[PDB]
């Protein structure tokens, strides 16, 4: 019934095999508590690395993938090839994949179509630019985001919905407690009233941007904040903090 | 004194672990010509494994990478990664990164001073649209994106130019022995009023668009050809007689 807390750790571009392994190596050893569903999105070249080295407990996530499982597409890892060293998570439609690297919506939605049908799990990525916060229009934009992605979900529980909005990523700029809840709880009312009652009930909202060991705890007691999409600090010790963020 | 005969293989996003491992054994196994330099691009959820199993004598390329060491860049691996499972290339400005996924030469320019900074080989590819080609402005584009590369290159011993027509790659309909000549030709006149003779004299230009083990020979006996960059065949066991291109 109660959704289980979920916290993801994108390492974005990050480590070497060696601070890597001292990373993975206080993961494995850390007291976790036992009610998180704990996920770690590698560097692709260090995917096939991470999951032989992570608790199998621990799941591993490539930080992308393509929508078809081989092809003439120079750059590009597919979910075939993630499931073929055996890490069952993508992460799809990241803030920088979109506003970096301009990943469209029409883009990821394919991908998320093709990487659930390859039997892997998405946290799939959304979030407002500031100006668009301002303008007053977060609700349309994460709206149409998460639409494109629900548009192509046909089992929504490998999905963990993750709200980032670009102006709290890397910036020490977090959501307040309060405005995560605002917006993750508009979320769950859109797959309230655009898929069904239970898919909003048992999909995880998690909130990426700035999450800390020291804004955590008060983040993770919100009602609709599931957990967290964490970045700089899921390369720190302070990662296990954050996976115990309610204990 | 003269070029040593290149051929690259990027396998584009092709193979698992099964698969790359018995094209591998196959390369290491083969007759292949003392005389060329090989090169190998894998995925890059698959290079470390690549550069393990193929022979040292085969290199190993990334088949992107970004222009910085580390950062919030999601899905983005850098040289100080690919240098760290041991391999030492990186090719850059691709037609499927510049086409499908919309890399400038501005973006690429940088990717190229930092790889090569970074100790990095580059396999630096140039290429123009069917459209520009019948617009007759291959000379303009090629030029422009040759400079952009160029103006981030101050040693080129470890790059070699690749030029790969769009309308080339995998359709099997590859430039003519006389069509890539003439633009090879033009490149090295380039390199030549642009760097040095000396630079122009001893740069390697490789044709890249649909080469096979049946065209290849004629293409590698042109003046200005000095090698191969292969998608398609690099997968099939022909990859070992467009190596052996000259004997």
């Amino acid at each position: 019934a109660p959704r289980k807390f979920f916290v993801g750790g994108n390492w974005k571009m990050n480590g070497d095999k060696k601070s890597l392994g001292e990373l993975i190596h206080t993961l494995n050893g850390a007291k976790l508590s036992a009610d998180t569903e704990v996920v770690c999105g590698a560097p692709s070249i260090y995917l096939d690395f991470a999951r032989q080295k992570l608790d199998a407990k621990i799941g591993v996530a490539a930080q992308n993938c393509y929508k078809v499982p081989k092809g003439a597409f120079t750059g590009e890892i597919s979910p075939a090839m993630i499931k073929d060293i055996g890490a069952a998570w993508v992460i799809l439609g990241h803030s920088e994949r979109r506003h970096v690297f301009g990943e469209s919506d029409e883009l990821i939605g394919q991908k998320v179509a093709h990487a659930l049908a390859e039997g892997l799990g998405v946290i799939a990525c959304i979030g407002e630019k500031l100006d668009e916060r301002e303008a007053g229009i977060t609700e349309k934009v994460v709206f149409e985001q998460t639409k494109a992605i629900a548009d192509n979900v046909k089992d929504w529980s490998k999905v963990v919905l993750a709200y980032e909005p670009v102006w709290a990523i890397g910036t020490g700029n977090p959501n307040t407690p309060q405005q995560a809840q605002e917006v993750h709880e508009k979320l769950r009312g859109w797959l309230k009233s655009h898929v069904s009652d239970a898919v909003a009930q048992s999909t995880r909202i998690i909130y990426g941007g700035s999450v800390t060991g020291g804004n955590c705890k008060e983040l993770a007691s919100q009602h609709d904040v599931d957990g967290f999409l964490v970045g700089g600090a899921s390369l720190k010790p302070e990662f296990v903090d954050i996976i115990n963020a309610k204990h």
